[PDB]
């Protein structure tokens, strides 16, 4: 009997492959499935939330500062899933697991995860450039999802990540350059191999869009951007949100441990 | 006035967004839309083919020595769309731009092109020879006569497929023409950015007509590497030759799709 | 053999043998002893190299398709003390390579370095159309060198040693048909890296990336480009072909014996 | 047209600059006759090869320690090869023997020609361990920041700083992770600094693979035996297979050769 090198908790090989539906639009439906959106009271995560309650999923959305009860309640009159926030400090080791299995016990399972890290910057007592994803969050949300995963053999993963050409770190990796997706891609590749029996795992990399993240900046250093970027302007959310659904459907059932750039050409070697 | 770095013809910065549908599923839409889809005679072309199709576009598909107007019929009686399948050598620029010339005028444009001559279907100088002329040049002849239409329709979304051939001595032409392919499609990116995307999908070990030939004690080989712990199918890229394709993917380019089952990508 | 590698098992059992150097640094730039082939070798990038290999003191023979180099290679031998031949070639002519490399073998009785200049070389003459362009530049950037390497490998393999150098394009930066150029300088790269494994037995493959040289490729360009190049690059000039040469000793030489699939980039800081 | 003012360093001045007057003999070019050279860790593995080399090249050489004595190895090079060595007492972590001892480098030898920055190494010991090194770029970082401001007063220098191959886990101090982070902060540096020296000095990395020394007078047969088993070449690299490039930039040989990373690894980076 043949063996994986990859992980021998596949069994005999080969794995064998998914039963798809014959049309490729349904590949892309969420009904019946439930995703877990962290950091979607705002930004990418709202917008993928409420992509997901399109593609027929019910939604489990993360809040802290302002509650998103409203965003909740708005899913289900708009779209007719099942929808609730939850308070969570995401990078609370504790809440995290508290709020994945009072998700899971709500719901009844996850079947498509978004892990948002939240994201700092400074400001003393004065400005004028440097983000901060909390890649810890993460971690302890994979943590989480992943034995859910487990249990039920299914789940598809999305991190969100970045591009190179944006200066964005992680705490504990402070540096002039891009530190997070190196961190991000490692921490991808890792749990593509190690979920392998039982879920997907892949990173979305977004560049320069048009949203809470980057809507610090002055109208000045955005121009530094479209000058940079091929299509000429930064993105919008709604051009991020075909990929997170790409990622989280049956239209990826053989897309793992990769990286899918939405940066309207910005990266280019 | 904030002028580009990358290219001028984009005009005063920043261009504009693309008005899009405010619901996900109507994203990936290609009713309206009309694709070209070379290989499509079988293999992962004619899955790509019928899935664009089942997307709601007319489709041209292509084929070689093998009369697919049959695959046409299908699609049409099928999907209620318009159909033409097209004889063509992807190998002879004449043949690609008269082809090409043909599907804008039986179609009225052509909104997407897929170029899969990596992954359709005895002297080592002249394997080389023709490797390139066809995973190499066939996708560059056919890149400059749908940037015609592109640049004069100001839309256009084209896909290069990176051939899976030199995974299955003989392998340094099929990966010297990918490596090429690669980087005129970067390239094309820059180049077309006022007005088509560019992108490419990258295919892991496909179970499909290209390793029907494999030895099982081959295939075995593919399967422990791959973290999957299998092939994939077609029905498997079909998703992402539609995310490219369509408006789902308006603000991305330059991009390289990986769909092979881990195997670092 | 126990331990077996995973990049060529062609390579036995590990680890391969350290090579024996000399024990002075000076010395291992030398090429007495050694015979190396420099395609494009009439002028421009490829006589300087050509020309420093033999003050390094290694038999040269040079190439050319235009204009003889019969009085090149005398020049050599005059000036230098070394033996020196001029070959006549196209290097998109696959059966023109295959001889015109077993010449050099048979006259110099072993070619222990190679460098394909296709490149940098004008021998890529009104074209047709853009397919044209495209089919013209891929038949020598891309095709040409690899006809060169699948010659020289045999030798290569035949013989335990070599060093070969792929010279990276500088056209494409200049003035559209970029897109050949370039194109056909990454297949080039990529080839490189391939070659580098397969080749790992009993050969080296390097690339030489050059930046913007004041040589024969750009006697052409107005001020108004070179000016632009200047304005982007960090030392802020063009280079000169003597500042090309000591790479190419570099890689060609004792130097070297642990580098391979590598790229020395040479130019003034261009690319960040 | 007029004056043409460069995009990267004004200091650059009206555009072309003029080309340095180089020997027509190659082998000349490769000379540190006349020159000085200030080699870090060259009590050392890497650093002592590359001091030797120096020497053997025509150069006089400032070599450094901290823990053990190199002064007989500063002797063994006036000797040997009929050159100027001193020997320096220098913890290249205190950022204040670091001043002192490039001024007190450059007064003995009058100037200083070429530089190489050797990270020192450590790895981590304890008794649940029988893979991760990490480099102090800060001694990088302030013999480059000394270093750079006699280049500048001369008009000329060239700095070569020993960087990483990202295929081998190296971290620094402030970016630890399970995989390489020491290269992209060296080509940082080597990046930045080719910019702002451009009119005076190049800057380039030198990133070795896997060489046969001290640093890795650490590691299991088992561990040697899986490096030869990705390397290309077969083998562990020797030091005397560095010493080439090392002078290849130090020297006149690569006049228009900044910004770059020379890799000498057998191989082991690739697609």
């Amino acid at each position: 009997e043949i063996e994986s090198y990859c992980n021998k908790e596949l069994g005999p090989l080969p794995t064998k492959a998914p039963t798809l539906s014959k049309n490729v639009l349904d590949l892309f439906s969420l009904k019946g499935k439930v995703a877990s959106v962290t950091g979607s009271s705002g930004g990418i995560g709202w917008a993928v939330a409420e992509a997901y309650a399109q593609a027929g999923a019910d939604v489990a959305i993360w809040y802290n500062s302002h509650p998103a009860d409203e965003k909740a309640e708005h899913l289900q009159k708009t779209y007719g899933v099942h929808s609730k926030a939850y308070k969570c400090n995401i990078s609370d080791p504790k809440s995290v697991e508290e709020t994945i299995s009072q998700q899971e016990k709500d719901f009844g399972t996850i079947d498509v995860f978004v892990a948002n890290a939240g994201v700092t910057w400074t400001q003393g007592p004065e400005i004028d450039k440097i983000i901060s994803v909390d890649l810890n969050g993460v971690y302890y949300c994979s943590h989480n999802i992943g034995k859910i995963f487990k249990k039920n053999g299914k789940g598809s993963l999305i991190i969100t990540s970045s591009i190179s050409g944006k200066i964005v770190n992680i705490p504990q990796l402070q540096a002039p350059y891009n530190t997070a997706k190196a961190a991000c891609t490692h921490l991808a590749k890792s749990l593509a191999i190690e979920w392998a029996p039982f879920a997907r795992v892949n990173t979305i990399s977004p560049g320069y869009i048009d949203t809470d993240i980057t809507d610090f900046a002055s109208k000045d250093m955005k121009a530094k951007w479209w000058q940079l970027t091929p299509l000429g302007r930064e993105g919008l959310t709604q051009e991020l949100v075909g990929g997170y659904l790409y990622l989280a459907s049956n239209a990826s059932t053989f897309t793992t441990g990769s990286d899918v750039v939405i940066d309207g050409g910005y990266t280019c070697p």
